[PDB]
């Protein structure tokens, strides 16, 4: 008779309780989580039974939990990320993750050594910084998603904390393989031989493996469960296969696999799309429950029976010493990340210093270095300096964090969303007032009550000369705020990508963010470019035919990945201009801005038709097969809606007609591993 | 460094392999598995390696994987059944199963005492008919659910299979008490004691969790993890809570468990109930991924090495007596059977007869007792003779069940549902073409491939006097027809309820097999039938009252549903009716009928409506709530379906939308939550 499974079932039902009891209040569940932790185990302290399961479960082998909590926790981190925005923000989030965590543990290394009254090493101290750099802001950036137009600040928060813990962990490792196993002594050149295949072979056999798990994953049909199985033993064999049979950092790995497939699901069906991201979140929630609870019991049993006042002193001055590190770290590197396309302003820079939670990835580091440590301070040292820093930066970063974002003027709502907010009360009140009207007339409900009816059926609003060149920038305003609803209607007939809605809003936004100048063609430069040395290696291999064919197929797969984009931006322009055109006699009423913005629409249609022209002189075959590939999701599209309105004619049943859903599934399946580049026909 | 993870990675690959690979063939992947887990087991016997690998996951404590994988499985199966359809053939499944398994169980007793060459008791022997008579046919369950009109037997045999595992799991657990740990000797009170109680206190410990889970459940609001963290903790704990802390049967518990959530999930949110169903299946295919690995290992590793011919033959003659055991007891109990209202016809007879799949759950029985048993010949024979039975019952009845639902005519497709499909593919067919057409006049795809894209859009066929007196029959069955589909079009609009649909159904299928009685009053007014002990107590203690206020109010929530059921069958009824006849005129042309097959409408008509009007009588005010929540779910679906519009026409962005969809969605559950009689309101 196992004890685990009745320690896992109490902690699975007071993190429900901790959730359900505390979502109103700013103090996460994580805190009163660490609380319920500390009371179980003084109770195991007292009570031989709680004992028997807290010596069952919390003072386990740190491999196992190592092995178990960290692959789930580290692919749900990199599985909920936005692929793109994260990708196209990739050189300062990883130039800033890399040399603030380095950096970062050398400061935490120093100070520490400075201020501590322990006999420790530089390695060793270089380990507590590992430690204690180590982030996880689920609630910032949740935090930031919410208050809208911030999604950037969410996406490189978000990257920092992938990349920051993976990273982490991974000088952790080292440094703990070092210290902690000090029988081996080794050359300079087999330790940059094992640092340099440490640094290369984590990401390669991720993308190794990534590439793999995808290969698998595209040709299984009608069944989400051997998707499902198959996700969930690729993480777990990587993470174990890198970490035991080779002497990679399989934590690298995890991540650029949860990288790579988050960059896929184009090939997974969507109903596993939204099945593996709750079931990840899940899991990551169940691996912080089980995580928060274990150190907050293995805290109170050994961790408190050698802290003193000079301990607690040396904690409140970790907090602050971490805080202006923190600070130190985002002002001195704050010129280089000015110095790219996306610089950042003071604000982000504040509230990205004062963004970082720790996490429980710090906290499973900090109780394998407990546990390995044995019978000495130093682990009981270590894990409660990071179970009293995990306390403080929650409790503190959070409910000022909210504060700081109710008073650094980021999270107030804009003037053209509280307009639109406004009008769609208003629209979803007359619509009830109509439903309602219409309810009157009805033979069964005419006594029923309506009093209780209205007042459950109400939705509150949640957020509760010189002139005529003035006007000519309202015109434009409002000529891009068409654009947007243009391009929002064509995306929601299912004509456009999810990128390239991104990528049209993302150069509507940057237009409006300028005085007199409209969504351009110079920021659109970018869009369809397939100039690089993907074209130079097509034409080699071309001139060498004339695993090559295998070389030549992936090359024409990157290039119909770069063309199809960019065929959908043009496409897209092409609609909404269009649509634009259709729709400007009704808002702009003066003749000559009339004819001023058509005329600016009509060059930018020619100018992207012609540049459509060109794209399809230059890669005949490609753009054939890709806008083959846009007809044929059209009319599956087509009768995907005529099986749904089949099912709403009553003529067909829900079960035959969930098998045509199936067979339509499986055609749209095959038409996602179609041919590359069919021929050109003959005449 | 554990090797749990790599074998449970490793037996999730291969699980993924074996289903992918032998998608086609009608064998199924459960052999295969097997047969690799034998191949493994050889090379664990060879290979070191494997042999610690084996040795740390296949040679297990039999009671840790008990209570890991027996919740998971006696759970899901509980969880994927439709409980209206269990419900009301309760008692027949109840008594086949009870009387069937304990019957088959003394007669495989019987049988192995007078058949089998060792020295067992027969005790022993009960054991082994605990494990022989247990059963698992989920791919038959799939393929009744296939073949069409085979509901009944379909759901039938799936609570058989369901209700056969759990006093199957539990006459074993009695009679391994008995034999392996027999230091207890105890008198007969209290041994009818212990059966009382575990008899008893099994399905009662299991329906107070079963609510408390539901209480639960039924107070969370826009948070799904929450719930699927409570529901897994729930299973879990109830199940190690019966096992360890009481002597309840914790198989009963689960099921009980499992019965009453699936009773439920009218308070659990959809999404969270789609991920529940997915989930649960998921786990249920892992844990019998690795039983059935776990089983192929040590069948080849430790359970075969005492083989023989007489082993063989022995087992070969088990196979055919067990079949004449399960094809006697089924031929004894048709009679008795047959006396209640769903009589087993002799095809539906031989069906359950050779539906019979021994499976996972005898399989993990056999593992405890191997374990068990120790360096006794009686594990090695008890787990040779169940592994074989496994695997030659999965293959020969897999494969022979095919051959006879083809034989039997259940295989048939109907002519009129054939008809329909022939129509459905007329329909998607000229749907196709006329948006081929459009597709053809277009200035983006007009240079596309046509030939490939037509040949890949082709949704092909699936399924390849007194005469006068006699179409008066066939219009009876058209207009019944028109009758069911006016039911399921008003399914569309959100009026009828899941349980009133399918009664609505049946009732017109059964009048469908009928000779000339259309769909009439008599076997409609089972709905709303309020004469019962509730109204009973619900009286008597308002008599007391003119804890208490707990009592009635559950009886008033219980004839709240009851009321709601049974208006909702009878608005139905009215409604369809009223439908129908607005369409009389298109498919009826001589007047005659018309006038006499209207006037049957509309008697029936007035029939409901009177007797309506009397059920709002009796109970005017949980008529008013059910009325009330009847409107208020009219209003918030039309909110939802105004903000879906104005999404499709592109006003409101996606994440507000989302915020107003999950606002409404709260209300909606709100709703759930109503009170079931609001006061009526005075003149």
């Amino acid at each position: 008779a196992p004890k685990v499974i009745v320690f896992i079932s109490g902690s699975c039902l007071f993190g429900a309780i901790s959730r359900s009891l505390f979502k109103k209040l700013p103090i996460p569940y994580t805190v009163v989580l660490l609380i319920l932790g500390a009371i179980l185990g003084v109770v195991a302290s007292n009570v031989p039974l709680v004992e028997e399961h807290t010596r069952d479960v919390a003072h386990m082998d740190p491999h196992v939990l190592l092995q178990i909590f960290l692959p789930v926790l580290i692919f749900e981190s990199a599985f909920a990320m936005d692929v793109h925005t994260f990708m196209r923000s990739f050189s300062q989030v990883c130039i800033l993750a890399l040399f603030g965590l380095v950096v970062a543990s050398v400061l935490t290394a120093v100070l520490a050594m400075n201020l501590f009254n322990y006999n420790w090493n530089f390695s060793e101290a270089m380990m507590f910084g590992a430690i204690m750099s180590a982030t996880d802001p689920v609630a910032v950036v949740a935090l930031l998603k919410d208050l809208g137009a911030s999604k950037q600040l969410g996406t490189i928060i978000e990257g920092e904390s992938l990349l920051n813990d993976g990273c982490a962990i991974v000088i952790f490792n080292v440094f703990m393989k070092m210290v902690f196993f000090p029988q081996l002594t080794s050359t300079v050149g087999q330790n940059v031989l094992y640092f340099l295949q440490v640094a290369v072979a984590g990401p390669l056999w991720g993308y190794a493996v990534a590439k793999v798990t995808v290969f698998f994953l595209s040709h299984i049909f009608n069944d989400a469960l051997v998707e499902i199985t198959i996700t969930l033993a690729a993480t777990y064999l990587t993470y174990y296969i890198g970490d035991i049979w080779l002497e990679v950092s399989g934590v690298l790995a995890v991540v650029v696999l949860g990288l790579i497939v988050n960059a896929e699901k184009t090939s997974i069906s969507p109903e596993v799309e939204v099945f593996l991201h709750r079931f990840w979140e899940m899991l990551a929630y169940l691996a912080n429950t089980l995580i928060f609870m274990m150190v907050g019991v293995v805290v109170t049993q050994k961790a408190l029976v050698a802290v003193d006042k000079m301990d607690w002193f040396y904690l409140i001055i970790l907090y602050l010493a971490i805080t202006i590190i923190r600070g130190m770290v985002i002002s001195l590197f704050s010129p280089i990340l000015s110095r790219i396309g996306y610089g950042l302003t003071w604000r982000n820079a504040v509230i990205m210093t004062w963004g970082g939670l720790r996490g429980a990835v710090g906290l499973a580091l900090a109780l394998v270095v407990e546990n390995l440590a044995g019978n000495d301070v130093i682990g009981s040292k270590f894990l409660f300096h990071t179970a009293g820093i995990v306390v403080l930066t929650l409790v503190i970063n959070a409910t000022t964090i909210q504060t700081l974002l109710r008073i650094l003027g980021m999270s107030d709502i804009s003037i053209p969303k509280r307009l639109a907010m406004a009008g769609a009360v208003r629209r979803i009140h007359e619509g009830q007032n109509r439903t309602l009207n219409m309810l009157k007339s009805d033979r069964f409900l005419a006594d029923a009550d309506w009093d209780i009816a209205t007042a459950a059926c109400e939705i509150s609003d949640p957020y509760s000369p010189r002139e005529f060149a003035d006007m000519m920038e309202e015109a434009r305003l409002r000529m891009l705020k068409a654009e947007k609803i243009s391009y929002w209607k064509q995306f929601e007939h299912g004509m456009l990508a999810r990128e390239a809605l991104r990528l049209l809003v993302q150069h509507a936004e940057v237009a409006a963010d300028e005085k007199d100048q409209f969504i351009l063609v110079d920021d659109l430069k970018k869009s369809w470019q397939i100039k690089g040395i993907y074209p130079w290696l097509k034409r080699k291999l071309e001139d060498l035919i004339s695993l090559i064919p295998k070389l030549i197929l992936v090359v024409n797969g990157k290039i119909n990945n770069q063309l199809s984009l960019g065929y959908d931006v043009g496409k897209g322009y092409i609609i909404g201009e269009e649509e634009v055109g259709k729709i400007i006699d009704r808002m702009v009423d003066n003749k000559k801005i009339l004819r001023e913005l058509k005329h600016i629409s009509e060059t930018g249609r020619l100018q992207v038709v012609k540049e459509l022209g060109l794209l399809q002189r230059e890669h005949p075959g490609i753009a054939v097969s890709v806008k083959t590939r846009q007809a044929i999701r059209t009319i599956l599209n087509h009768s995907r809606e005529t099986i749904h309105e089949l099912q709403g004619a009553g003529l067909l049943d829900e079960m035959e007609a969930h098998k045509l859903e199936l067979t339509v599934e499986i055609k749209m399946k095959r038409l996602m591993n179609a041919p590359s580049s069919i021929p050109p026909p003959p005449p």
